[PDB]
């Protein structure tokens, strides 16, 4: 296209030469010098640079889009003087020095296959990485470090200081008294969550992500148990005392299996301050249930009925889409993080479940691969198949990569570097699902997409259990491995009581980890990939298209097929606005074409929740489940939950999205 | 009066009984015991109880009027269950004890003459002496630790911990950089004071102070050449975006003589980010204006017209009262703790003068004297005087109860005791001027009302070095002692270039000073007296009247006169309700009465900043000069500042009240 023409004609060619550049730039109007590079990345490529200079391929600057290649320029390359001096080869080769350092041999081959879009990563490690602040990471899971205004302001202070570079935070505040409060010294009563909540509304509006254009914004997790929660889950409502909002702020549950139980039974719901039921977060299951039908019955509380809460939850989830749903003791059960104590929240987007307190915050750094990339019709005929051995190789040198990005990273606070040092957490995730379906032709309801997608997340796992078995071979396990589910040979489908769907040899994996155990305490958590689909060209994630339109350009599959059928004029182009990207009650199209290219809102939530139940037991953490509903009702929004629920699911919605 | 028998009834008698009552005291709605008397105090009660018990004389609780003793009740006198246990003997005889300690002999001689209204200590004193948590402190001046995000939030942990507790907070804010400035590591510019004060007002409102119904609130420090300073004063308007207000907070200007001078002159003022101009708040006088005018020349900054500042600092003061005036330079000049470095700030009601830094937060203990019980008819006749004799006997007591309080303080951060056990500054002021005036029958703008003035506050200073060079004799000199102008034998009247009026020995006591020391490194500085003055019954401070009428009752040294002259019928008691307290233009009232009678409204603002200036010279630190403007014009409040200003004095204007 022009756009990537002009860049080339407004920027320098040689990679060496535009490393000079960034390296080099001072502020102009204020004298400092200002580089880009650090002296690490800078050393390497002068040691290097006809060895580098010669491995960029500038063809491959017109595998992106129009909407694909303007994300860049408006905020991905580096800019001198407000001018773009990056292109996105340049861009590609200081991500891939970033991360690998010295290893020109790795940094070639994540170059190449960056470059060709089998895989990308997060969006912090493409800003950052190579720079001399190289802020990576993108989750952070805080721990509100006590129950008083020092234990406040120090974690306050954290957010903060957290907030000032890339990557969003999870906050758990389950430990803070509730509204009326007992104050020991004062006659002073609490004010409870709201009112501190307002404080920290605040600081995300005055640090700035990364100095960008951002929406700074927390998830703020609570379990339904805490007096403070009607006020809580209403925090995002359009109407109301602005006193009492928080717009900025995320509000999710941690929700026990004990609230679900007790709604369906249509029974009694008790609500506490932590001060006068102190324990229930630190613990989950059998044991909280003995510990809380203790309390119940001790008159410590506030009884009222379940579904009372349970209505109240599902208004603000109607009006807002909020508050997630996260399963407490699901995430507990299924982790291989439980032998560091109990976790306590999940991040921004409902995929990272890790161990987080006051000493030490959990982080997590991220990657995605485009799963259209692995298609082809190697076969003989044009039947397309799915090379499942290129995805198992790929996804074998993601996990090296986001092994390195732990060790080369900046850490915004030391309870962060502590966290990660000990645990070294890693995220791999994918996009592109909708779109390997309708290359594949397979509608996502099939009971073909239903395999296809069980295989995929098989083969993501398994592979990179086996690079983190290679990589603690090579450096030990991570510290904490010892007594870890994973050291007694339980992976995840075992904590999920299922056999494998047996497509890779895992006993012989199974029998080394026990053996030279894994670098990694966690692998898989598929995020939401808002910005980095959109860089590749690809639907989001793993959800189905939301439209077959979405200034408006229409599905690329859809369109060639309309022409191939000889049917696209503007009877088509208009009842497509028309019906926005729906193609179901279209008189002319075959119905083959009505059942792929199926919308989100007409493919059945039953079918959705099904297909993360399956992939769910080969993913550590967890995974981001928007829901999508038509004609939104309690009841059909309740069955969800329930459904979902009794899935065994840990994420039970992310973002519920309607009409 | 009936409340104050009420009281009597509804409460024990014996101190000892009431004593064990609060000691033992446990919160029923939560089981946990909340003592309100200290082990200290409790343990001091009891080996002394039949000592203690007896010296309670009940008769003075008819002391007070009805607007004083609902005072107490409303707020001072201790609770058990929402009902008052303290009668204001008790409350009384727990302030000398928690003073005092075990000095039984002085504990005596402070209840006698608190319980005879000589003086009384600040409302933190009365709250929290004898009590468990006793921060007794009203004075707290934070340094903002540094231009960091880092920085502002451990500041922001400081005052919310203070804040927790009795007692303002001055803060000073001049190295801040202004909106638009680099930071380094980001393509991000920095956002300025505003959003920054934004998160103080949040914190302001989030951390109520100690417990109470207050108004929480700070005082903000900057320096006119500041890059923010047109939005930092109009932090109080009525109108404009939400966001650019701070309406819980106060701004004061640090204003350097340098300002004036081009403001008379019609001069060029510029300003700066103090990123661009470093040091500029580190320094004074001469050494100001040398690194003033050299960035000026350097082009570092962004000049304006003087005057186009000054209009609108005048806007911000017509609608708002608001932003405070203080000299930066005479208040530097003219401070015995110049030796410690160059002071930032003052407090929130502007009378402290006190040195701050990153690592020492200045605190203030806060008494003052009442002037009408030192006036007696002690002659023969009926012409009375005033006690110069008794009131430097008073005096010397204060300066040792305040002296004590430095000691057995609770401090809520560690820069506040390191501060305070190095300088131990101290703050002596005064209620009930007005009131004195009119019983020795003194028209406040009389030359007999500008001696007594000077005469008393000539006293209070003597007094206060002298016990304080007494108690240098006993414990040693503050630690910074050596150095100060004090130690140079350099009282404050002589930082004034001025002879005392000499009604005291000043020749004897410098000798001593330059011989022993003193303890205090500062002594006195006049305060509001806002709540403290109604409980006492007596004028606020030494300011004059407001009104003469204040459900409306008159002021009782204007109606016994009005009954003296038999002309005291309902005409009186309308055209006063009509006039608002004023008794100029009516028919029936003698000269004598309209002189003496004078509204603070209708005394000249000049003769106001004249005793100020006098009194002045016998104020080491400075005092809460409140102005206040019938018909307001720009020029009319224009030569209020520069002739204050040109009279040597350090704060300009407190508040400016109209109409
Ligand atoms: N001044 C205040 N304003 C508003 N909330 C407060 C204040 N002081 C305490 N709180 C609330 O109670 C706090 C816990 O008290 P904190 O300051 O940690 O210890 P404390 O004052 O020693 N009392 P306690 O924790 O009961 O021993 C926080 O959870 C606040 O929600
Ligand atoms: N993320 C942010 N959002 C808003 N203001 C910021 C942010 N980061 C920095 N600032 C402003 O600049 C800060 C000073 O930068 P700071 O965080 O102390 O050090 P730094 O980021 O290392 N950059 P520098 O101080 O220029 O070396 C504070 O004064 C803020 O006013
Ligand atoms: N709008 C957003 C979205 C995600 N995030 C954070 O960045 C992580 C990356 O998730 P993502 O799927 O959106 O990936 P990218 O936005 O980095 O492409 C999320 O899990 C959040 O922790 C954010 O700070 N702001
Ligand atoms: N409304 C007020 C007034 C004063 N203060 C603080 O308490 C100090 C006492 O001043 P003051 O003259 O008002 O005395 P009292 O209010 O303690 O009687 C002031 O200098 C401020 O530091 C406050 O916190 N709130
Ligand atoms: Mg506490
Ligand atoms: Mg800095």
């Amino acid at each position: 296209r022009i756009a990537i023409s002009n860049l080339h004609k407004q920027t320098t060619k040689q990679f060496s030469k535009v490393v000079e550049d960034l390296y080099r730039y001072v502020n102009a109007a204020t004298g400092k010098p200002a580089p880009m590079i650090s002296d690490d990345v800078y050393n390497i490529v002068m040691e290097n640079k006809d060895k580098l200079n010669s491995a960029i391929v500038y063809d491959r600057d017109f595998q992106y889009s129009y909407f694909g290649f303007k994300t860049l320029e408006r905020s991905y390359l580096l800019r001198i003087n407000g001018q773009v001096a990056e292109r996105p080869q340049h861009l590609i080769m200081r991500v891939a020095l970033g991360i690998h350092g010295r290893d020109i041999e790795a940094a070639l081959e994540t170059y190449n296959l960056m470059s060709l879009k089998y895989f990308t990563h997060a969006s912090p490690t493409l800003f950052n990485a190579g720079t001399p602040k190289p802020q990576m990471s993108s989750c952070f899971l805080v721990a509100m470090k006590e129950d008083s205004i020092e234990g406040i302001y120090d974690t306050l202070k954290e957010c903060a200081l957290i907030s000032k570079t890339a990557g969003g935070i999870g906050l758990h505040i389950h430990n803070i008294r509730s509204t009326g409060s007992y104050i020991a010294g004062t006659n002073g009563t609490s004010n409870g969550l709201i009112p501190m909540i307002r404080v920290f509304n605040n600081t995300a509006r005055y640090v700035d992500q990364g100095g960008n254009k951002r929406p700074g914004a927390f998830a703020l997790y609570l379990e339904p148990w805490h007096a403070d929660i009607f006020d809580f889950i209403d925090i995002r409502k359009n109407h109301g005392k602005e006193e009492i909002r928080a717009r900025d702020l995320f509000p999710a549950l941690w929700i026990p299996d004990l609230f679900m139980k007790r709604v369906e039974e249509n029974g009694t719901w008790t609500l506490f301050s932590p001060t006068s039921a102190p324990g229930l977060s630190d613990c989950y299951g059998d044991e909280f249930e003995a510990l809380y039908t203790r309390y119940e019955k001790e008159g410590r509380g506030k009884t009222i009925k379940a579904q009372k809460l349970w209505y109240s939850i599902l208004e603000a989830q109607t009006e807002t889409g909020t508050p997630f749903v996260v399963y407490k003791d699901a995430c507990n059960r299924k982790s291989n993080q439980k032998n560091l104590g109990v976790i306590k929240s999940s991040n921004l987007c409902c995929e990272i479940v890790e161990y987080s307190a006051p000493d030490e915050t959990a982080v997590c750094n991220l990657a995605s691969v485009a799963l259209p990339a692995f298609i082809e019709t190697s076969e003989d005929g044009k039947t397309s198949t799915y090379n499942f051995k290129k995805l198992h190789e790929i996804a074998k040198v993601v996990t090296r990569n986001l092994n390195r990005v732990i060790d080369r990273n900046y850490y915004p606070v030391e309870e962060a570097r502590k966290s990660n040092m000990r645990h070294r957490p890693i995220a791999l995730g994918v996009q592109g699902l909708a779109d390997t379906f309708m290359l594949l032709r397979l509608p996502f309801d099939s009971e073909e997409a239903r395999l296809l997608n069980i295989q995929i997340f098989e083969t993501i796992y398994h592979a990179s259990m086996e690079a983190s078995c290679e990589l603690a071979q090579k450096d030990g396990p991570y510290e904490t491995f010892q007594g870890s589910p994973a050291s007694q040979g339980i992976l995840q489908f075992d904590m999920w009581d299922q056999k494998p769907y047996g497509m890779w040899d895992w006993d012989t994996l199974r029998k080394d980890i026990m053996k030279h155990g894994v670098r990694n305490s966690l692998t898989m958590a598929p995020m939401p990939t808002a910005s980095t689909s959109q860089i590749l060209g690809y639907n989001e994630c793993f959800e189905p298209v939301t439209s077959n339109m979405y200034f408006q350009v229409v599905n690329p599959y859809l369109l060639r097929d309309l022409v191939d059928l000889g049917i696209w004029d503007e009877g088509m182009k208009q009842y497509l606005i028309t019906q926005n990207g729906s193609i179901q009650g279209l008189p002319n199209v075959p119905q083959e074409l009505k059942d792929l290219y199926k919308t989100v809102w007409e493919i059945s939530q039953k079918t959705i929740i099904n297909m993360a139940a399956d992939r769910s037991v080969y993913i550590d953490q967890s995974h981001s489940l928007n829901l999508f509903l038509r004609a939104p009702t309690m009841g059909k929004l309740t069955s969800m939950h329930f459904y979902g629920w009794k899935k065994g699911l840990k994420t039970g919605m992310y973002y519920l999205r309607t009409q």
